[PDB]
């Protein structure tokens, strides 16, 4: 599909079995979503955005789909406003910029 | 062009004259320059994101060509980790996203 920018690219995403909605995110090199009591091991990291670092709980190999495109790899969970869909993601569903 | 995600999204702008690397960002909704001078008089406001709120001089109605295309827009101005290109200009080029 084409998503234009008129508003905020979100869309519905589904991870460790819910469906939430999440932001195409270009400007972004990971994949963040809110605090989610995901299952699974993870590692501590710290993330930085244009206000400074918040502290994310890294979970590897995790299943997301995003609009019916399925994908796997790496979520950082933490404390954020919106659920953002990186490019460690975009990339496998074969998402580009166009203009 | 068409941009694939592998690598960060940055293009060539010009602004106020001269030349800048800027992100070309679906997860932003305005567009941040690093400190720099620029034409005309700003706006004190406050922007936020992943790590919290900045402090940033606000421009109104700056011209900024993103990779040989035009736009004219507003353009915040101050410490952003990196040069970033929004919704507010992205649509302007007529960028889309697609997958
Ligand atoms: C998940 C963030 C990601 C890890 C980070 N990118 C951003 O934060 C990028 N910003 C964003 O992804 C956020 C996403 C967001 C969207 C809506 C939000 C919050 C966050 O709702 C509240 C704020 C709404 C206003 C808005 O759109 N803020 C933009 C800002 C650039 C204007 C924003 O921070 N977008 C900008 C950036 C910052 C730093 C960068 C590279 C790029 O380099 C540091 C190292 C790599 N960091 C990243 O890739």
């Amino acid at each position: 599909p084409q998503i234009t920018l008129w508003k905020r690219p979100l869309v519905t995403i589904r991870i460790g079995g819910q469906l939430k909605e999440a932001l195409l995110n270009t400007g972004a090199d990971d994949t963040v979503i809110e605090e989610m009591n995901l299952p699974g091991k993870w590692k501590p990291k710290m993330i930085g955005g244009i206000g400074g670092f918040i502290k994310v709980r890294q979970y590897d190999q995790i299943p997301v789909e995003i609009a019916g495109h399925k994908a796997i790899g790496t979520v950082l969970v933490g404390p954020t406003p919106v659920n953002i869909i990186g490019r460690n993601l975009l990339t496998q569903i074969g998402a580009t910029l166009n203009f």
